[PDB]
């Protein structure tokens, strides 16, 4: 009370949380504080000081929330499948107050329809299709998405992981949202966070570039991008443009770090996400990349000693004697068809390995930092080789 005389000493005591003991942050992030099942409920129990001078008010994703219990600090909650946020402020009579913030981790049961996120798709666009992948989630009849019933959901078979194909509402403002997964029967089941946005978000690919080749970036909104500027050097026109993706040829820059912004047909701030940041401004690390060696060489090593297709020699020693610790080797390998099957490893000429045996049924790109302990190695070993069988060496490059 205010009107109170006066205050006991037990009264204007600091708030103390006894018990529990919670976790501290792991570096910046947030410490867990509960890990519990989906059919088990949230609990946790305080000891507080002052006994019967605190009152303790709990929050979940910043929504206050009452406790399960008759007492008030104890809180009793059943929750959806996800991740949540959990705020404990405890406030005594006299009005100062003590404070912890965690994650409440909710698992799903195995027959659960439930999703995460593996790469991007929970970053949705207004309007347009959206992906979630997991498990069970054939059984999804709609999604709740912010007071919408979204029932158009659509199971895809794919030749990678099977996912949920969902149209976002256009009504639905920016921001995120938690999303619910409904059965037929009406069971609902928690599945995480989507953000909705209609920004053009330049996501992954952007970190990196080759200078004066093409350069693929992916986003959500990218269709709206009128110009990137890395460098001073401003693009316009590009090879492929979609909402998801955008392909241009990165300009004639040096060897070293950029700055890279962009512009929407509106006239608004292209946005960059690295790690859970958006920023206008996007850093770029340019390289060049050099070509060592081109052709069409075979390898096997059934063919006999002397034979030049036992293996790939043909860049010399004094070419990587050259090469800086830290450069990344790129072997452009495609396959022989008639071969029986394909293997391939990067080796010195004593046939030590630098990395892994690697089998393969297609053609690609094998690349391979090279340390100074390899480069003296392949000094010390009589060079660098290509071996296996049934591909052949098309392309080797540095950067
Ligand atoms: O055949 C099918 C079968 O192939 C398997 O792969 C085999 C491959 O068939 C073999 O040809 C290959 O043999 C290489 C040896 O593994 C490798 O150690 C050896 O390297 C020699 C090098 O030739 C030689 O010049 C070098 O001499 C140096 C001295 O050691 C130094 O003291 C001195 O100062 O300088 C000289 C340099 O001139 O010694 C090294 C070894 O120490 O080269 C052989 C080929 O010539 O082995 C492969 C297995 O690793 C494949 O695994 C199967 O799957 C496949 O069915
Ligand atoms: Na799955």
């Amino acid at each position: 009370t205010e009107e109170e005389p006066f205050a006991t000493v037990t009264e204007n005591d600091d708030p103390h949380i006894l018990a529990p003991v919670f976790p501290d942050r792991t570096n910046g992030q947030l410490a867990t504080f509960a890990n519990i099942s989906r059919d088990a409920n949230l609990s946790i129990a305080l000891t507080v000081t002052p006994k019967d001078y605190t009152t303790v008010t709990w929050f979940i994703d910043g929504q206050e929330v009452e406790s399960g219990t008759d007492s008030d600090k104890e809180i009793n909650r059943s929750l959806k499948a996800g991740t949540y946020n959990l705020k404990i402020e405890v406030e005594t009579v006299k009005g100062k107050k003590t404070s912890r913030e965690g994650l409440v981790v909710v698992n799903p049961l195995a027959d659960d329809p439930q999703s995460k996120e593996v790469a991007f798709e929970r970053i949705v666009s207004p309007g347009k299709t959206a992906r979630l992948y997991g498990s069970n989630l054939q059984n999804v009849t709609a999604i709740l998405l912010g007071g919408n019933t979204i029932t158009d959901p659509t199971y895809v078979e794919s030749a990678d992981e099977n996912y949920l194909e969902y149209t976002i509402p256009t009504g639905v403002s920016e921001g995120d949202y938690r999303i619910v997964l409904q059965d037929a029967d009406g069971n609902q089941y928690g599945a995480d966070m989507v953000k909705v946005t209609n920004a053009s978000l330049v996501i992954s690919g952007a970190n990196r570039a080759t200078a004066n080749v093409d350069w693929t970036i992916s986003g959500i909104n990218l269709e709206n991008i009128a110009s990137l500027t890395i460098g001073g050097q401003t693009v316009s026109q590009f090879s492929n443009q979609s909402s998801t993706e955008i392909t241009l040829t990165c300009p004639d820059l040096s060897d070293g770090s950029y700055t890279m912004t962009g512009k929407t047909r509106s006239g608004e701030a292209v946005q960059f996400l690295n790690d859970n940041i958006t920023t206008t401004e996007q850093t770029v690390t340019v390289s060049t990349e050099i070509t060592l060696w081109s052709g069409h060489h075979y390898v096997s090593w059934d063919k006999p000693d002397g034979d030049p297709n036992k293996t790939f020699g043909l860049i010399p020693m004094d070419v990587f004697a050259g090469i800086t610790a830290g450069s990344t080797l790129k072997v452009v390998y495609s396959i022989e068809p008639t071969a029986e099957y394909h293997k391939m490893q990067l080796a010195t000429g004593y046939w030590t390995g630098l990395a892994s045996e690697m089998e393969f049924t297609e053609n690609g790109e094998y690349t391979l930092i090279l340390t100074q302990d390899m480069l003296n190695k392949i000094q010390a070993e009589a060079g660098f080789l290509c071996v296996g069988h049934g591909y052949y060496v098309d392309l080797v490059t540095v950067k």
